[PDB]
């Protein structure tokens, strides 16, 4: 009643040299399940992957067949489907919008969502899943289904498409042996229908050979057995090592492969043996057409990309601004670090005055404030590296571009930016009492939102060339602290020495503090020394008002100007000056702020695009 | 042959109101092994945890016998082990060494080495593993024995005093069913010597049950089926589900449990055909010299420790320099965080002159110097995490005391402190040019290695309140910068307000930064301002040396004083009292911060006396 298809494989030699696979030949129909296995890394994989044209076209050599004619990389895209050995979802959004978030990426968008919303129907009854059809999927902190029930949820992503030959690489494995038997029941219940099955099974349990129909044994990429399970007793038999009844079979005719893997035992007495068994079992159509009848029987649901760039976005933005709704306490974590370091700065540094000292404590306010945005930011490698795992799996399948996905990124983070910036900036402006008024608030607001931009930007152009969490946290610290070195504050511009001035450039904390201290001593009233604060802090200096006169009218005896009490020596504009803070304008350190979060998302795209091609 | 014992737990009924378990009844011999199976949380562990007295007296009421004589936990303690469900195991130490560190911990040092060293040899024949006994554990990264392998070497641990009755809990959770075969192979060649084993399998295979000698079934902590498992067709036909042949057995009659776990269906109706199955079965001595008798055939070879403290001071040193000289890429990160932060900080602070911005760039050197000592060994919640897993699980079995481990813990580090103190202090003295000769250079060591000291007892202190890592990674970035914020660098001792006086004096940084500024500038002869360098960065300041010897002679005319340009007014005293660093000698400021090392060990023993009694 489907549409019958035959996949038969012959000659596969896969060299890498290695030669890993050797001379493997094959057949499966619809209806069946060819199930492929090994001990331990044996080529079950590196077989499916073969299969799916996902190694090199060179490095392997064999004709892969579909209905008796030749196959290509073009037609199997559009009619297959490999399902990896994870389950790699976001941990919230239920599981009725996790596989319709699948289905607008993946399904055409000439498609209506009525139709779209049956097929996510459809699709939820095949699967065993209707007890959790609203229930979070639940990761490790927030349990919401179960652990072999996902499993029929990120196999179901991949069937979203319902393709016609099915690669899964070890849909099993990590499961309990008795939700691992309803996801290989849900496949034949796929099988069912239209579908060709090949996946790699490790170590299948007793009750799941009622489903499996077609089985290959492999031997470092040697064949050992093909054929059915009933004829697993009567092939082993005929081998010379005989089968105990009322025992689990394809466990027995396993580690029976494994003990052959001694010093001088070989599984090379089994592989001419397998070629004179399929000799004694011989006892006796334009594939498109084929396709489109079986379109016309309800598969095949699925051009490039599956929506112009518009669509992805902002179907990208609604999935992460309702996964990140579902926990808010990531906005909670990144909300009391600045809360709590906007109020510990606001209190300590409270009410600076106009000395000597509080102009010192003002560049030591703005330093570790505008190194509280690249800090803050950093903790987002835990989520940032959540996906791009997720990211991977799904331009597999070509749900959305890399671009349409930097873009979206880049997007959802800023309304959360956006909050941040206005919780540090009304804290630590009033108390600090930082000068500027009004016009100089939202410039404070502008250039905190700009380092939590450029903050961010780095911190995910990181998360894209870092393999996991904790080295991409260790290198963080250690970069924003030499960022912070190199700002100005520490040591200034023109003392940096010639051979590490190109890192004071590329300092991503030297334009923000930079800018705040533009913002802050460009005042032509407020004054810091006045008169006779010219003597405060030397050995003269420590004088008393009376003589301190005498001692400035003296030196107005020596210039020819004449110099009071009320003469405003050392301005806002000087206290730039003493600092080399005057190579550029606020708004041009705040143009460099900005522009170092766009090129940390122009060098995060390209890592995105060696990472995935590679 | 052996010694036979009989262990038989009745009327157990464990609350806590939730009555997690009630009416258990049981029986269990040496030679057998009793398994105790549920579905997912049934109550197969809390009975074996019921079992060991591991939750609460009082809290459980029921006889617990053994040789028909009552049981108290002072004998089920030198008789019995527990085997957690994990694999904490140190990543290095090949398995030869594993099980002789758990063998001088646990057994009596009375006995010589010699026979303690065949007891390991014949406690690795017992277990299956004579290929993997001169290969290293092997960690994700680092690879040597099998995932099958390690859980012998953890079950064998365990048994390092052979003791009688055996609890495990799930001693076969993610393994592979061919190698989960082995572990209760081998579990069974040790029932078949005089052991007792009661272990809580989670759905047992086909090929296992030719070892398990009794079964108990439980559903929410009632019992549901309790004989053999070649009685297991004959309860279920009798019960009104028969069974399937040519199917595995224990999986039909657990997922049968778990269908009876609906809305109206109930394992009720088993509980009490549980009562009649027992009754239709009755067809039809002096315990301690049992257990005397039970020795000398070769048993339990094990005192509140098996040794003084001072043998559990080196056996844990001998552990830790040893799994860490065999990988030598922990100290060649803490190492390559401390030359190249000393390589770029003595290259951007090449020299310093005796300038007014050369003083505050000392400042400078010496806030971002002595920070790098406190994030340096921050790179350490990995591995201080890694353990007091294992010391968690080596306290349950009285292998060494929680002060004998501090203080084992506190040594191994300190030789790699050293050389970490002496490769920043040597790369950044001469380079930066610091003052003090030699014996300012001795202090500069000291001084780094003390910072160091601080800094790894803080973070050995926090890795001891924290969970996990990431959380125990970002709350140490965040309070380290809090410690630098006030140590006196960004914001002055008398400047701090007064409600934040507190946490200025509880800085960790403050302490070492001081320190260092005093062994700096403390020199009567070193100069940062003389006599013509009073007017450099003011308004007067951009004039000429030819006027400025009559604008300084006019201020000897003004105060009585004599001042030239050989007067020497700013010396290194006077910048100290213009930092407020002057409440205490720089060797004081070496005490606390050492003190402080000693105060988060004291407050790391505390914090493993809490949450080990939790």
């Amino acid at each position: 009643r489907p549409v019958p298809f035959v996949l038969s494989f012959n000659n596969l030699t896969y060299n890498v040299t290695k030669t890993l696979l050797d001379n493997i030949s094959g057949e499966t129909r619809d209806g069946e399940i060819l199930a492929v296995l090994g001990a331990s890394g044996s080529g079950k994989s590196t077989l499916i992957d073969a299969l799916a044209n996902r190694i090199a076209k060179g490095s392997l050599k064999g004709t892969v067949t579909l209905n008796g004619e030749a196959l290509q990389s073009r037609m199997l895209k559009v009619i297959s489907a490999y399902v990896m050995q994870d389950d790699l979802l976001f941990p919230m959004l239920t599981v009725e919008e996790t596989l319709m978030f699948a289905a607008e990426f993946r399904l055409p968008r000439s498609l209506p969502k009525s139709k779209k919303k049956l097929r996510v129907q459809a699709l939820i009854d095949q699967l065993g899943i209707r007890n959790a059809a609203k229930t979070i999927i639940g990761d490790e902190g927030h349990r919401g289904i179960s652990g072999g029930e996902r499993r029929r949820v990120s196999i179901g992503i991949d069937i979203i498409h319902d393709p016609i030959v099915l690669f899964l690489d070890e849909p099993t494995s990590g499961l309990d042996s008795t939700s691992a038997f309803m996801v290989v029941k849900v496949l034949k219940r796929i099988a069912e229908s239209g579908s060709i099955i090949i996946m790699s099974i490790h170590q299948p349990s007793h009750r799941v050979l009622s489903l499996l129909d077609r089985l290959i044994f492999l031997s470092r990429g040697h064949t050992v057995f093909s054929g059915s399970p009933a004829s697993l007793p009567s092939f082993f038999a005929g081998f010379g090592n005989p089968i105990p009844e009322n025992e689990n079979q394809t466990e027995f005719a396993l580690d029976l492969i494994r003990e052959l893997e001694g010093s001088a035992g070989g599984t090379r007495g089994l592989v001419e043996f397998n070629k004179k068994w399929q000799e004694m079992k011989k006892q006796s159509l334009t594939l498109k057409e084929a396709i489109s009848a079986s379109i016309s029987r309800g598969k095949l649901v699925s051009p490039a990309f599956a929506n112009p760039f518009w669509i992805e976005i902002k179907t990208l933005t609604r999935r992460s601004i309702l996964n990140s709704r579902r926990q808010p306490e990531l906005l909670g974590m990144r909300l009391a670090t600045v809360i709590v370091t906007g109020f510990i700065l606001a209190t300590v540094f409270w009410r600076l005055d106009n000395s000597p000292k509080g102009v010192q404590e003002r560049l030591g306010f703005f330093a570790f404030a505008m190194s509280t945005m690249f800090y803050t930011c950093a903790d987002a490698l835990p989520v940032f590296l959540q996906e791009r795992y997720i990211f991977m799996r799904e331009t597999a399948y070509n749900a959305y571009r890399r671009s349409s996905y930097v873009l979206s990124h880049a997007i959802v983070t800023f309304p959360s930016l956006i909050f941040l910036s206005l919780a540090f900036a009304v804290t630590t402006f009033w108390a600090v009492g930082l000068e500027g008024g009004l016009m100089g608030f939202l410039f404070y607001c502008l250039i905190i939102l700009a380092s939590f931009w450029s903050g961010s930007s780095f911190v995910t152009f990181l998360s894209g060339v870092v393999p996991h969490v904790m080295l991409g946290y260790t290198i963080v610290v250690a970069i924003l602290a030499y960022f912070l070195l190199f700002s100005g504050f520490f040591i200034n511009r023109d003392r940096i020495p010639q051979y590490w001035i190109w890192f004071h450039y590329l300092s991503l904390v030297k334009y923000p503090y930079e800018a705040v201290l533009q913002n802050e001593f460009s005042d032509p009233t407020e004054c810091f020394v006045r008169g006779v604060q010219l003597f405060d802090n030397s050995p003269l200096g420590e004088l008393t008002y009376g003589m301190k006169l005498r001692l400035l009218d003296s030196v107005s005896r020596s210039i020819g100007m004449r110099i009071s009490s009320s003469t405003c020596l050392t301005t806002g504009a000087d206290v730039l000056k003493q600092q080399g803070v005057t190579q550029l304008s606020k708004w041009n350190c705040l143009l460099i702020t900005v522009g170092f979060g766009f090129l940390f998302r122009i060098l995060f795209y390209l890592c995105l695009l060696l990472g995935s091609k590679n």
